[PDB]
């Protein structure tokens, strides 16, 4: 298990636009495209992210060439997070990808809204913080996802993606 198999678990992988659990256009492995309610906007923003008229098709090269990206900058951006980097910084690789998921789902805005759980993470109180994570928005309207990236951050294992 890695990052990149664990968002493929939590995220699909979906050829044709479709709408995510919040009801927004997105392709591919959890690829958001816009928040705007017409298609059309969405398969304008997906032309421009693929480089070719797509008409809302991509191929699986080119979802995962997307997810790429997307895992890469949400990476990058967690760094230059004066907020999350420490967080980060203090994690095994484990937890780091647990909370680079939360970042993928929710942005770094939402993620940084999490600081009461943050910190319980920085001070490595492990039953704690899982605690307070599914005190949360995040938990109640994706429990099953929330549930298997709170494990990992609980137990600092990939038991919650073993079955899957
Ligand atoms: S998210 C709240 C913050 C934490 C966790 S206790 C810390 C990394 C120490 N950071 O400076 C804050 C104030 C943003
Ligand atoms: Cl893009
Ligand atoms: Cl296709
Ligand atoms: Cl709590
Ligand atoms: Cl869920
Ligand atoms: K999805
Ligand atoms: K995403």
């Amino acid at each position: 298990m890695n990052i990149f198999e664990m968002l493929r678990i939590d995220e699909g992988l979906r050829l044709k636009i479709y709408k995510d659990t919040e009801g927004y256009y997105t392709i591919g492995i959890g690829h958001l495209l816009t928040k705007s309610p017409s298609l059309n906007a969405a398969k304008s923003e997906l032309d421009k992210a693929i480089g070719r008229n797509t008409n809302g098709v991509i191929t699986k090269d080119e979802a995962e060439k997307l997810f790429n990206q997307d895992v890469d900058a949400a990476v990058r951006g967690i760094l230059r997070n004066a907020k999350l980097k420490p967080v980060y910084d203090s994690l095994d690789a484990v937890r780091r990808a647990a909370l680079i998921n939360m970042v993928f789902q929710m942005g770094e805005t939402g993620v940084a809204g999490f600081c009461n759980s943050l910190c319980m993470l920085q001070q490595k109180r492990w039953d704690e913080a899982a605690v307070n994570l599914a005190k949360s928005r995040w938990y109640n309207q994706t429990p099953n996802r929330a549930k298997r990236v709170i494990t990992t951050f609980r137990t600092g294992t990939w038991d919650a993606y073993k079955n899957l």
